[PDB]
């Protein structure tokens, strides 16, 4: 059914058509989703406005966002703040937070509430993903870390259970289960999207 | 536009209206999957055949079956096997991993392609089977996640620790569960499998 | 110096001459620590008497505790209670707790405080230490946990990056840091005296 | 009776009577270990070769070492060669895990049979060397593991949740500190390497 579009995410972390996080817009294009994206280089903006139709239709709201500025993120989401609306939810990308950050940003848009999704893709760990769950759960506001095992090695393939592994369209879909609503009670929570290998 | 209704799904463990396990169908009637049950006291069947007011149509399918003993888990899914023959997965609720190990391995003959199976709970070894068993089947492609309510009505301070100490300050019901595990047998949970999902408002990170 | 004699302990996880906890016990002997010992089987106790001297000198305060009965523990520690007097801290050895058991129960003879410190050797973990650790600790009482790897495997000795692996009697020593008065300042925590291996 | 005195040791980072560091000394001239010094700003001379009244009796050996230059930790440590010349492991305290690594290789080549290397801090990836580090010179038999000493005096606010919420309900200090890293360096940690010990009493394990 269920949990979709018009709702806006603003998929932060793309680097090119490999990054996963084209998985998310690709996926998310396709559920109806507005969509919004940052960018660390100038011109990897040359990539992303190729990146597209593909159905989100402008700008798309493209803010470049270099992530540790404080004062960059913040006229980040000012700066969207005030040209897209809003916003429904957000999917972020030494070793990090700037998602603390990124993330108290984010809450003053997301007012009725949303959504996280931040991505490690040793020995992140994925733990003020807990806190800022903490934070703002009172907010009605989720906060989630999926963790992907590499796409595209060959270790996993034989000792990974589903003996393969993923991609990025596949993390795409977890991701939008993470920004979907069917996902509602949860949060402060890591999906391993990575063929089960985390279990061994 | 989307993923995987069709598909068709035993669910396992509705005792009532409220029973985590009816979300389950509920969720899933409504996403156009195809649906079996199994009910362990069929004063279980007394509801259960009740109404359905679901969209399955037939029939059910409802089977007995008794969690604890091997040969009517052997039974139940052949008899499984020979009435809609064949399917995508188990949602299976209701120690007594015992039910899960062997429902495990005899769901996995109606496979031949692989699948889904998600087991409930609300101590995690549970999730140390949900993963041993992921590794077992996994070379058969068949998932296996668990997932793990936090309580609704079915204690009562308990109850309300979680309304103010859940980051979302408040608790979850079936249908909430019931949308997850959705997220399970689906094929959006396509790379995932031996891991154990907290539908709990928040409260497994804290204290 | 430090940290040491007089103090007293009660192994409890002994099976026969190989077990992690005669390691610690044989360290523990060492440094004039007296020392008390519980057993599951009649007969172990068998073996234990001869398991000695080794300089504890009586009984040793032998019990039987055969850890999943409360009512076993208890005047298993009441039996000791009364038997030795209160005690200096507690070796611990699907999936346990009988620790939390053990551990409440332990409480009311250490009443100036101690240590306890419990020993796993996937998916333990690792975190009744923590609670445990939480609730106690007001008691100035620590709870610790030691995690080791295999004694006496193949592949660790490879990758291992010590490039072998344990055995009893050094798991015997960290078990005397975390006895010992060295750690004062610490609780609530696990120490993988398992040549690194958790690195990797 | 035990383990193991006799040995010597570069202690690196000691500014006062007060810095951890110089617990670590402290706790470490009481074992009978022989010790030596870096200091950074030397009107940390100042006080260092003051008194020391320590039972070191040589000299200390104080090295002056800029924490941040290679050349002069390449220098340091063969300094340190010539002089005493050969060791049983460092106390680092004081990113800059530069540091740590550039010390970490050149002490190496001190302790041809091995030995001991603890890094202090007051985030966590120290952690991570401790870790990667750990790996590295662990074919060479030199273990490291990180220490991860909670607040004392040297903030206000967060001086006193601690007190009112560390499990023990209070805090450590630096002789505490010195405890511990004493039992790194030691035999007694004899198997323990890429570690991370919280002497916190208690804080690490909340909220």
């Amino acid at each position: 059914m269920l949990n979709l579009e018009n709702k806006t995410y603003v998929i932060m972390g793309i680097a090119n058509k490999r990054s996963i996080a084209f998985g998310v817009a690709k996926v998310l294009d396709q559920l109806g989703a507005k969509l919004v994206f940052t960018y660390r280089k100038e011109r990897s903006r040359k990539e992303l406005e190729k990146l597209l139709e593909q159905l989100n239709q402008p700008e798309a709201h493209l803010y470049q966002i270099d992530v540790q500025s404080d004062e960059e993120v913040i006229n980040g989401f000012e700066q969207i703040g005030k040209d897209v609306g809003n916003i429904d939810g957000v999917y972020h990308s030494i070793s990090s937070y700037s998602l603390t950050i990124v993330a108290h940003e984010a809450k003053k848009l997301m007012p009725e509430g949303g959504s996280i999704v931040a991505t490690t893709y040793k020995a992140s760990l994925e733990a003020n993903v807990k806190y800022l769950a903490l934070d703002l759960g009172p907010d009605n506001i989720r906060v989630n870390a999926i963790s992907a095992g590499p796409i595209r090695l060959k270790e996993i393939e034989e000792r990974a259970p589903l003996k393969r592994n993923v991609d990025q369209v596949e993390v795409g879909k977890t991701a939008a289960y993470l920004l979907s609503d069917l996902s509602s009670g949860v949060t402060g929570e890591n999906i391993h999207v990575d063929s089960g290998f985390h279990a061994i």
